[PDB]
């Protein structure tokens, strides 16, 4: 005998799966009772979450709106049409000049789909080196030549780097590499770059070597939407993005592409059908329609005046956080920031990023180690989106800087006393009284702000 | 000038923040329960699954593996994913020493492409069931004109195997011959529109004969496999990939199962584990979708319950009872029946195309899909049992479903006989048709007589 | 001090290099005092040899006639123009409809160049299976999937086979394979196929799957020139060939290609520039101009009435050789021949090709073992060109059959007496009195005919 | 109706069988010895080499290796090829335990492509000296527009390294940087128009730093290498390929040298031997050209003689003496001199293109070729010494060659100054020019004053 539908199908999670329920409660507590500085993280809205956990997960709609395999997509079509039109609006794109595909499962699928669409296998791609602040999906092989990223497995990648002494992109060496290598595709955008991007310069480099130009704006997409950084759409052929991170949406991807007539022969752009086809049927199956509904929510939120003020506040919080760190004598790559993150150079203090990351982590401050100047990594990457989504402003971020300051000095006390090597450093973390104290008034600080996505006046813990 | 307070943008429900999208989800909820969903790849998951899926787990970046992550703060994400891995092994009756699983693939297609990337180099030869014979796009597909459609056929070299063109069964002898000429490095079994079980033993013998890896893509029948209601691919395949929705009744996600430990006969062991994981991350994917992994772990504990075993038996019996009902009316099914969750209905002996039947079925809120028949315009429809079984339908309810389909195909012939065979003519019989409208009304009324998982019918906007 | 030019540069080989001189004399003796049945072998003319050993080896002429890199090619241009025009004449080709490139160093470079010209890397090719009578350069991988032929390394090959019971090409299975596999290129021609080729059928198969059709006529090119077999030019897009073998030229290659207007849109053939460019600059360096001069000699000889009678005699000699072998109860694949070779099936006699080949070799009869019916190989391949070039006619070839008959029966005496296994069989070759006798009146038989290329009334031995 | 008797078609000399071709070879023989051949890749081989080349060795099929052939009857072909292999090792002072050679490549380009195929998979990265900087097509070449020209760039992934744009020397620091970004699997050294020796030690250090194999293509300077007159690539390279004509003075053929035995620092040995041989046959070539292998074995014994060592010293000195003569007139050479067999003459400081100088030189039967300068219409000419040294010319004769070139470039400027810089104008100064004709006459008269190898001047038709 089958279970009644009411028993297996309508019964709440807390009763069907106490184990998993309990873990989500604990994870919910972890998220609002520490300090989140991972620059690729954010806290999304309840409305987004409600669309994401919805009956939309039950519909199969392989194809495009108005062009499906299966019937019954009357309402799914309107959800996706609305999501695509809200995506153009949020980024101030004219529909005769730009299209978007909102079906990629995530950022990396959006990148690989775009590659598939405009490149043949083994075509050459250039992307910002991983050690200089780029992303795995822009190409990565090891010094031994092992192809790590699938972009490097199925295409031929060669990275460009930042200037080793200023930490800025080396646009002259980017051009020299592009002219020797002759990539079919140049990627800009990145994950740990703390400055804006000269898209006009990338566009001149691309024209000079005959390359397509793609911007991956996953990290700054929320800043792009609020027109708080340079718009890649002004100069790029294709723009890919995640929809979480600074956009504050669900986990999903988008591919934007130029439509209509080209600039100066006398022909038009060829991207739309190649990109839709690359996503389906080539690479993906049914779209995740609950993601698309949730993203359409996030994109509406991303157009509001409130979101334009959020992105403004993300920048000023990062500035004030770094202004405060340099105030203590600390070193930031490029000496400041123009976006949502700072990159802290710890090599002047004789420390590695691993050490600061491990100790911060013991106080519920989450950062990640990061290579510096294209170089064990010498820095940490610190981002503002997540804590700004909880309503922290400059003074709160200057206070986060104080916690980081306290964290790094305790990291030095341990290194002075126990040894430079990692195994030695670890000895100073076993029952460290001062680490416990910083964890304490870090947790008390984080308890002072609100939290989107769920009511803290409701959590199990 | 002011930032929106957290309560205003962040805690407000979707019904206030986004009334348009709320309205559409509400409308989609009613469509899902006022019609008869017979898409074989469709299901209705549980409210428990949905609650994990829409949760704060979407906020955590956890690239890497449990215990080897890039970022800190994965204390509880690691436990959710480990429990998901161990429940995936338990739900398919696998010893943790012999089998491992990766539960990070975003969907079934990412699961397949990451399995390919793990064990193949670019341009390695793959063999899979022909799309026209019931296979899936991600197993390989190029058109008669040579255009490579599937990514699998773009970055690898694929060559399809087909059903016997007169019986509808997989032609195992022609599979062995193609595999010995072509020498694929990977043979894929499993399919989307195949109505019989799979002879994995025979696939193993072919793979051993030509030196190929053997992978089962069990997406369509994963629920039947977990319930031990169809043949187990784990007994003979090196790798097993799957979706987690469809007959498994979970979220939209994917899993890659892989053998571990000592190989059968020198003294070597299986090398799959590290290559699979590394292929998912860092080669192909970014951060995992931790809300899907939570929803999946929920679905996998549900799939291990005694009711799910009974749901699976019931799915098979509803397909069989629906099929026997159709052949009781003189209809033809490919292979004359079913051994799983779907039946393939050959409409060519009635002079109809699957399009004409699928369109009129749609206008009564009966969702089927047209489908190629016997490896051959598509001349069949595909009909699946999982979705309506999840709503509690049993054999007599699927005989009633066969009744409405019978009425559908009768009205379809009437219209063809009156207006003509061209599609432009056919459409003329679908406007102001009190017989279609009586069937739509009869489908709706029949449909409202059953419960619905995932949400409460007593709470809908419509 | 340098050597005078007269000492190092004009002094004959016999004085500069007695070792190498002596080996060429011995090799010259070997060639006229045994029986040459390797179907890919011939004996070329003295005139050809004189052009081949000439100052033409000293000129660098990368490029095409009238389109060279280096100057000083006034006379080299006329040699190559004349060779290309003599190549079209010898094969009865209209110059507005066919072009030829005579620069490939050999047959295999001519095949790989042609592939390079019309295919992209990893494009699919179908060729006659090696075990069914095809050539390495048409594609070969092992049962373990190791890519042996470069055609299979750099392209994707799939072979078609002969019918396992008639030994004829299976044209129905060729079409079924081509429709599943969808090759960009289908190759016909072969090395051990004893029948003619249905080029009209290959052309219908190629049109049905959208493939280019290339014939590799290396083995039968002399028969094609004398219009004694079916002309591939009638139905093929590209024809490649060696220029030795039955053409009786130097060792070199040629690529023939369709020019002018296509058959039924309204466009023209695209092969000429792609093929010239593939040979140079893509694949080869300077052409071997002494080969081209020698080939131009061979092609003139190939147009003469004498050569048309040679090719007629090559066929009738093979027919009479096989007619005689079947007269003794022996089995030939397809039961006869239409070209220059027969394929002897030795499995009815319980023997392998290795055994007959080794024993024949001990009597200065040269044959090679060969797989039969696409299957240790069960047959030997026996060809008529070489011995026909020495003026042997039917009765002489029937006498060669008698020698083969004597050879196989002695091979059976040894197998009956010593054992089926190879190591056992070898025991019966150590100081075998009867093998010595057959070697004796094989050597006396071969001494009875003339020899082109050098005067036997002049050899050291 | 009758077969031509063997004597008639087979033994008759070329002068009777084919008078046209005989006439053309006779005419080509006179062109070769009435002019001044300065193509750096050109030489005049010996009558002994030619006699082996045009011989009954062309009649033998011998696919495979000595002692492992497909066909029988290779008793003496095996001995010729073994003696060729052992003489190739002896002529380059290689221990048979440390080095092996394959002498079946049909030419230099087949030698290179077979070496690539042996040690690389398709699409592996290769680095070679840029064509514009003096490299060879077979080391990699694609145009600014992306079109892949070289087969090496079609089936592999190439990226060039260049000369320093102001000194003309290989930029070893920029080589190391490119090689660490690109990570080629193979670095190629050697070139066609490079006027200095190679720092193989430094190439080895770069190869070890990035994990690449190191191959020298020594085609241009193989004669100087055998004579130990330039740096030995064998001391630092894994593989060495070469033509056998050019400065080695042999037939047109190729060789692939490869290291054997124990590797320097674990405990492994070199794996090159079998892969190289297998790449030549069966992967890439058919039957070897046994007449070339015989001619080559002749050339290699000649290359081991004391006169060849003196010929090689003399080639270097004639290039140096020609270069010093040109700079004595104010001309410019890339890098200011030569360390080998050629000089690169930069004509841009005279406002001339290499074309204009090469055309007027040609009209006096002085064969040079125009050539790119400093990695940059081509602005130099390339001038080689091997061919004219083989005719016995010494330093004073090459100073006389520099005199005629000086006259050539003076007449070239006069014509540019009178008629103009456009090529259409330039040609106007080449018709009825008693000064060109006096130089052509002076070249011919100077040219006839020296012997000629390969054939007897006392026997020519002209």
């Amino acid at each position: 005998h089958m279970d009644p539908v009411s028993v297996w199908g309508n019964t709440p999670l807390a009763t069907v799966d106490p184990e998993i329920h309990d873990l989500i409660e604990k994870e919910k507590r972890r998220q609002c009772r520490g300090i989140e500085l991972i620059a690729s993280e954010n806290f999304t809205s309840f409305a987004v979450i409600e669309a994401l956990g919805s009956a939309l997960t039950n519909k199969y709609s392989e194809g495009m709106p108005g062009n499906r395999y299966y019937g019954g997509n009357e309402y799914i079509d309107q959800i996706e049409n609305l999501c695509r039109s809200r995506a153009l609006q949020a980024f101030h794109l004219d529909a005769q000049s730009w299209g978007v595909n909102v079906q990629p499962y995530s950022g990396s699928p959006a990148n690989f789909a775009a590659y598939t669409a405009v490149l043949n296998p083994h075509d050459r791609i250039m992307g910002l080196d991983l050690r200089s602040g780029g992303h795995l999906t822009h190409g990565y092989y090891t010094s031994g030549g092992k192809k790590i990223s699938a972009t490097s497995i199925y295409f031929e990648s060669l990275p460009y780097k930042v200037n080793s002494t200023t930490g800025y992109i080396d646009y002259d060496r980017l051009e020299e590499k592009a002219l020797d290598f002759r990539p079919k595709l140049i990627i800009c955008g990145g994950s740990a770059y703390p400055r804006d991007w000269d898209y006009k310069r990338f566009r001149e480099v691309a024209d000079k070597c005959g390359a397509l130009l793609l911007c991956d704006m996953a990290h700054t997409s929320g800043l792009v939407a609020a027109q708080e950084v340079n718009s890649p759409f002004e100069y790029c052929d294709i723009v890919t993005t995640t929809t979480h991170k600074s956009l504050r949406g669900p986990r999903a991807g988008m591919i934007f592409y130029r439509k209509g007539p080209k600039p100066p022969e006398n022909a038009v752009y060829d991207f739309e059908d190649k990109i839709n086809f690359a996503v389906f049927p080539s690479l993906q199956g049914g779209p995740h329609n609950h993601q698309i509904g949730a993203l359409a929510v996030a994109l509406k939120q991303a157009a509001s005046p409130g979101f334009k003020a959020y992105a403004k506040q993300v920048k000023a919080n990062a500035v004030a956080l770094g202004k405060y760190l340099m105030g203590k004598g600390y070193s930031l790559v490029t000496g400041g920031t123009e976006n949502h993150l700072v990159l802290w150079d710890l090599r002047p203090l004789g420390l590695t990023g691993n050490k600061v990351e491990k100790l911060c982590d013991l106080c519920n401050i989450t950062v990640n180690k990061n290579a510096v100047f294209g170089d064990a990594p010498g820095g940490v990457r610190i981002g503002a989106p997540a804590m700004t989504s909880r309503g922290l402003v400059e003074k709160d971020f200057e206070q986060i800087g104080e916690f980081l300051h306290r964290a790094v000095t305790l990291t030095l006390e341990i290194q002075k006393e126990h040894g430079k090597l990692l195994k030695d450093f670890n000895k100073g973390l076993v029952n460290n009284k001062a680490i416990e104290d910083l964890k304490a008034d870090v947790e008390k600080f984080s308890a002072l702000f609100d939290m989107p996505g769920f009511l803290v006046s409701e959590m199990k813990y």
